[PDB]
RNA sequence: AUAAACCGACGGUAUUGUUCAGAUCCUGGCUUGCCAACAGGAGUUCCCCGCGCCAGCGGGG
């Protein structure tokens, strides 16, 4: 049995990116690999130019994300999408200089009434220990948020720690149970995969490599 | 420090003018509130005081 660090990602608004080079900023259904690394990298004091420990975090940690349905008054509330018409005045026209446009337009998608429970474990050749990752989520250095800085948390990042055989068995200890799980480690009775391009290329800033979740449906 | 960061969707604007709800219409007939009754019992009133026969009588609060 390995040690797991259990996290809770809850808030009225979330955003988990999909590939884009456009003014449209799309969200997926559950947290990304890159987004979870960034969240951890925020709790730790990692700066954007520190590629060394940026790569040390990525090589040390793997995730498992469970989608949690909001239950209210014994009624189920579904996750909905939200489109924000987001404008910027005096936005940069070039990457150097002070010339700017009057108005630019962007379109940003959010999730509403979404909540997630994240299982976290160490790779066989990890650098850090779950003990110091626990410290980081309890006392973050940079401000933690759900995808975008405008999206605060309504529940503490830290949920618990535990020991278990597989990520599914670990997430079982924490209500609410029943949601679909996406894991970096495969579990025995499941064979479905979820393709994604959310593996941050750390040697190539703001670029992403293809990878795959192992899909584990809830009962 | 997360397709992240930095980041307004903005600015102007009467809903206006006209218009009876109106005519007709008993709530109405019947019906004891009635039988019994001393307002008498019971001297606690806590003081100061003055004069006694010691029983009890007075003036001040």
């Amino acid at each position: 049995m390995r040690s797991y660090l259990i996290l809770r990602l809850a808030g009225p608004m979330q955003a988990w990116g999909q590939p884009t080079f456009e003014g449209t900023r799309p969200t997926g259904r559950f947290p990304t690999r890159s987004g979870l690394l960034g969240l951890l990298g925020a709790c730790l004091g990692i700066q954007r130019d520190d590629t060394s420990s940026l790569q040390a975090l990525s090589e040390s940690v793997q995730f498992a994300v469970r989608c949690d349905e909001l239950i209210l008054d014994d009624r189920r509330v579904s996750v909905t999408g939200l489109r924000d018409y987001h404008t910027v005045l005096g936005a940069r026209e070039d990457y150097r200089g002070l010339k700017s446009h009057e108005t630019i337009q962007t379109w940003r998608e959010y999730l509403c009434d979404a909540s997630f429970t994240v299982a976290l474990w160490l790779t066989p050749h990890a650098t850090m220990v779950i003990s110091e990752l626990e410290k980081a989520v309890l006392k973050p250095r940079y401000t933690p948020y759900l995808g975008r800085r405008s999206c605060p948390l309504t529940h503490p990042l830290f949920l618990g720690t535990c020991q278990a055989s597989d990520p599914q068995k670990a997430l079982l200890n924490y209500e609410p149970v029943g949601g679909d799980i996406y894991s970096e480690e495969s579990v025995t009775g499941h064979h479905l995969k979820f393709t994604a391009r959310d593996e941050p290329m750390i040697t190539l800033p703001r670029q992403f490599a293809s990878r795959e979740w192992y899909v584990i449906k809830g009962g």
